[PDB]
């Protein structure tokens, strides 16, 4: 019974691949003097990853959907290389004592809503995009581990809150068999790829992620605007008939000219 936006129609069957994260943790002690030598080191060092990271998805970005997205990662990593921010930062570490991942959290902190200030559809997302590059630097500068998206070797169907454009750039179209969010689908990039790729797709499933776990059994049924749960065999056996029907009903009209 739960009823999405309906992306884009189609049938398609796959365990459910749930994507859980562990929530990052920022410690507001003050250092000493002595420690905020070696914070520079992870913030200027940490860069020096991220970016060499950003910059290798974008060219993913790129050869994947077109040089029509690699112009807004382009922008994003010009922030991250911003030397504005850069000394922004730097002076919250050494002028209010802060760590790399507390200092850091507060210039983003703005970066993010100012560009909610905006009443545009471009700097608007921009400001989601904006968040998802503190968000990275922070999981660099702690050491976090990083889930591997593109290491995916059976094919299920991708569920979650939401994807960032950088998770859908580097994400994998071949082992992935679909997406299912619960993103509003106005303004979803996860909509967007349904539509270029045509390949069946929801956005408004609303809670479904408090309400499967990973390797579920789910059936995209895409045709009803409905998904099916822990569905018997019974039901199963039912719709992989049906469903395939389809396409030999397809097929079945190219028997239109034997007629």
């Amino acid at each position: 019974m739960i009823s999405g936006i309906l992306a884009s129609p189609g049938i398609a069957f796959g365990k459910a691949l749930l994507l859980k994260e562990d929530e990052i943790v920022i410690d507001r002690k003050k250092i000493s003097a002595d420690q905020v030598d070696q914070e520079v080191e992870r913030f200027l060092s940490g860069r020096a990853k991220a970016s060499a990271q950003l910059e290798t998805i974008k060219t993913k970005a790129g050869e994947t959907f077109g040089e029509e997205k690699e112009a807004i990662f382009e922008g994003h990593i010009m922030l991250l290389e911003d030397e504005e921010l850069e000394q922004e930062i730097i002076a919250l570490i050494k002028d209010k004592h802060m760590t790399a991942d507390a200092a850091a959290h507060e210039v983003i902190e703005g970066q993010a809503s100012a560009l909610e200030e905006l009443d545009d559809e471009y700097l608007k997302e921009r400001a989601a995009d904006v968040r998802d590059i503190g968000k990275r630097l922070l999981r660099n500068i702690l050491g976090l581990k990083i889930i591997d998206l593109s290491a995916i070797q059976d094919e299920v169907i991708l569920v979650a809150a939401d994807l960032t454009p950088s998770e859908t750039a580097q994400l994998n179209l071949k082992k992935v068999l679909g997406f299912i969010t619960d993103a509003g689908g106005r303004t979803s990039h996860t909509s967007i790829m349904a539509r270029s790729l045509e390949l069946p797709a929801i956005v408004g499933t609303g809670s479904v992620t408090s309400q499967v776990k990973n390797d579920d059994y789910l059936i995209l049924d895409a045709v009803n605007n409905q998904v099916y749960v822990n569905p018997t065999n019974e039901v199963i056996d039912k719709m992989r008939a049906v469903q395939e029907q389809v396409a030999s009903e397809k097929a079945e009209l190219a028997k239109l000219k034997d007629r």
